[PDB]
């Protein structure tokens, strides 16, 4: 009720947990992953990354990124195996980005920042629906990707193409026929930990598989990212950049590699 967070300096990261006091628990995210700290985990299941049967619906600026949903009312677009028990149904993609293409991912690697970093958001499906699947420690998987600026990534045109359309607070356009597998990297060797959302509510209940290759996307991609506004129409124009949460502290936590 009345949410007022954002990305600014008077509502930003430092202010979210006077609001979600979570926000400085012991599961949060995103976090720095030390390589050199993660150790491989030759019990790590292979992971399965189903998307052949996805169905995506619409796209919309919900003023803090922007989101591309799915029909998850049966297993469609599913991930599976790795860290995580039992089936997760794909509900939704976004993206955190910077005003610059040396920042805007959440999670760093040896304290590097991406450009960019998608979030495919998956449920556990033994909760039956998402809200409470939100609410159970292990509810949610999102697969994380970095995006460097180098070499067009063409399974991301399609999104750049309609931001123009969504520019502002509220916007949504159809987005049917988007085959997500466009948006991965070729390896899927990955770190895994127990985390969390990385917005309010930032609830605790986020298995973080995190890629490990990143993908390349063009420079214009990422600019067109930029183009978006956090505002509504005919508010004044704050572009939607630095929409990211930087990393939190790691606790009790082991990061584990898929990979020797
Ligand atoms: N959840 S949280 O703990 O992180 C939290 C909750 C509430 C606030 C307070 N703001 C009041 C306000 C009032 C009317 C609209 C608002 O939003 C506008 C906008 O989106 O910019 C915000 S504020 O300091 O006036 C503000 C205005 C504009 C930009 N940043 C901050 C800060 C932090
Ligand atoms: N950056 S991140 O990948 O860590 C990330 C991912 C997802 C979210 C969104 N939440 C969780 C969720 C994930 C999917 C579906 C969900 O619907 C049920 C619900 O309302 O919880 C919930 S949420 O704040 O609970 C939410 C969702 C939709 C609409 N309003 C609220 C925030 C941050
Ligand atoms: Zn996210």
């Amino acid at each position: 009720m009345s949410h007022h967070w954002g990305y600014g300096k008077h509502n930003g990261p430092e202010h979210w947990h006077k609001d979600f006091p979570i926000a400085k628990g012991e599961r949060q995210s995103p976090v720095d992953i030390d390589t050199h700290t993660a150790k491989y985990d030759p019990s790590l299941k292979p992971l399965s990354v189903s998307y052949d049967q996805a169905t995506s619906l619409r796209i919309l600026n919900n003023g803090h990124s922007f989101k591309v949903n799915f029909d998850d009312s049966q297993d469609k677009a599913v991930l599976k195996g790795g860290p995580l028990d039992g089936t997760y149904r794909l509900t939704q993609f976004h993206f955190h980005w910077g005003s610059l293409d040396g920042q805007g991912s959440e999670h760093t690697v040896d304290k590097k920042k991406y450009a960019a970093e998608l979030h495919l958001v998956h449920w556990n499906t033994k909760y039956g629906d998402a809200s409470k699947a939100s609410q159970q420690p292990d509810g949610l998987a999102v697969l994380g990707i970095f995006l460097k600026v180098g070499s067009a990534k063409p399974g991301l045109q399609k999104v750049v193409d309609v931001l123009d359309s969504i520019k502002t607070k509220g916007k949504s356009a159809d987005f049917t026929n988007f085959d997500p597998r466009g948006l991965l990297p070729e390896s899927l060797d990955y770190w895994t930990y127990p985390g969390s959302l990385t917005t309010p509510p930032l609830n605790e209940t986020v298995t973080w598989i995190v890629l490990k290759e990143p993908i390349s996307v063009s420079s214009e991609q990422v600019l067109k990212f930029r183009k978006l506004n956090f505002n509504g129409e005919g508010e004044p124009e704050e572009l939607m950049v630095d929409n990211w949460r930087p990393a939190q502290p790691l606790k009790n936590r082991q990061i584990k590699a898929s990979f020797k």
